[PDB]
């Protein structure tokens, strides 16, 4: 689709099974996701924003369907205030920005 | 233009006079640029994001080039890591997500 910008850009996705809403997020290098349980391996990472950084659990090879099209790639896991659709997985599902 | 995002979408931004590098953020709702001199009057507004809250100057009707487009609105300026340009200018520069 094209998504004008007058609201928040917000998607369901399906990740580990559940259905969320997500912002697609240009200005986010990864995708970081609210706490949930994701199978296999996982080590510690911190990553900033505007107020400073939060501790999260890195998953590697994690298959996430956005707005109907399948994705994979890291998700990083913790508590973050929004989920978000970084540009790992925005790149995945051919997402531009067009002006 | 169409900008992929297997890098960093920075831009040249102008205001006050001054080139600086921007990302254009479909995660922010407001544009919010590190600390810098804006003339006039300036409100108070906390915003959040990774990490928690910060308070910045709001600036309104300032006048700022995106990537060679004119905008003129609000401005927040504070201890953000990195400028970033919000939804509040990428409307009025046209921008649109696509896939
Ligand atoms: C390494 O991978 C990362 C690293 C950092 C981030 S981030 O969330 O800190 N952020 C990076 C950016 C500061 C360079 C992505 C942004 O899109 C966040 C994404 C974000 C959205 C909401 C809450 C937290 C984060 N937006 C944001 O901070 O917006 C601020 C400014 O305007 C307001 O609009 C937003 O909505 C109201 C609050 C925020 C305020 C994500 C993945
Ligand atoms: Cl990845
Ligand atoms: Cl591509
Ligand atoms: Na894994």
């Amino acid at each position: 689709p094209q998504i004008t910008l007058w609201k928040r850009p917000l998607v369901t996705i399906k990740i580990g099974g559940q259905l969320k809403e997500a912002l697609l997020d240009t200005g986010a290098d990864n995708t970081v996701i609210e706490e949930m349980s994701l199978p296999g391996r996982w080590k510690p990472k911190m990553i900033g924003g505007i107020g400073g950084f939060i501790k999260v659990r890195q998953y590697d090879q994690i298959i996430i369907e956005i707005a109907g099209h399948k994705a994979i790639g890291t998700v990083l896991v913790g508590p973050t205030p929004v989920n978000i659709i970084g540009r790992n997985l925005l790149t995945q599902i051919g997402a531009t920005l067009n002006f």
